[PDB]
């Protein structure tokens, strides 16, 4: 869509990259996700350095953390 | 859980055990008793953990959500 | 029922921890509360590490600090 | 009133408090006025880092988004 | 007239977002909202003047963001 | 007035006003003008340290959020 | 001057070279173009420097307010 919000919303039950702060890095299916960027992710991974270090399964993300978002696989 | 409602996936957590990820790194895994809009909540048989272990053992606990990062139902 | 800030209501007049943001903790009998978490502690001690580095008596914390608050 | 913490403040209107900032500094002071996002001001105010006065302000607003804590001072000995 | 004005017409243009901490993107502009929360096109991510990832489509949330330039030709 | 502490500043007007900032950066200057949220402007301004003067700046508008503390003198 | 507008000091430096000092070190200089109720502005010709040397051309850059400490003026070339 249009404005950013709206056209995340195009990225509904699809992989995801979330970046955080401190350079830390989500990835897995985006599945919900309101105003301020809370979003949920399914089959979630944390990765560090590039290496996936824990699983996450369904995970809920502060988007007050989130440096950038964009599409994965 | 609702496309624009992220917070409901906190709702289909009540009474499951949940971990939770703050700034700076601290851990907290407990069951998950109550929760708000602002993402504080209240654990239950809750441990914090530093360096991948168990630190303290805490009980019923208050963590303020402005200090969270992620909360996962995990595996 | 009780979200986190009513649920709080009943630690009124007992005891609880409170740990901030760089680790410092205080010890102290919840005396009030706002809905910002801001706080009164009656009869305060500062813990650092392990034990108290001072007594503060009645001591009001700003929420915004907080991390946790335990019994 | 259990539902206000500012009370608390209320009462040290007027008497010796010790405002502990973000960062560890100190300040002390006699409590004149303080706002709602506890923004204040200390009339004969010192501060103090790393355990010794540093300064001597006078009069001096603080404010509240600094603040760790406020408790009261005492008088001297 | 205001600042975000002045993102408006940068649509469809290159920009160089600077983050802070330092984390540095260029890519084409695409939208943006009142917050500052910016997509961008054929982004990549540089670190110290070299391309730290290619990342395609990417939403930028603007509470990051120390400024976004128009740059200089060439 | 026990309950705004902001008067302090109203009173300072166009008297030489201390401006400690986040950080232990230090300004010395004129208070010319503030609003609510401790935005304010000084004259004269002289960034110091160490009780030396190290810039002198002019008229600077300084943003509140950075303020620690304001005092007369 | 209004003493109860310190974001007129802004209004006077439309047009006129700006030095940006940012939290740390940090400082831009250009031209004010625009600024808003957050601070937020938009510079012309502007320079980002670190140490006191020109380290990126910025062209037309907008700058967050939220990372502002102060804004002065700044100086026409020697």
């Amino acid at each position: 869509v249009q404005r950013p919000l709206d056209a995340l919303g195009n990225s509904l039950n699809s992989p995801v990259i979330i970046k955080l702060k401190g350079d830390r890095e989500f990835r897995g299916v985006l599945k919900s996700f309101d105003l301020h960027m809370n979003l949920v992710l399914n089959d979630a991974e944390e990765l560090e350095d590039g290496e996936v270090t824990r699983r996450l399964g369904t995970v809920l993300i502060r988007g007050d953390n989130i440096v950038y978002i964009s599409r994965g696989k």
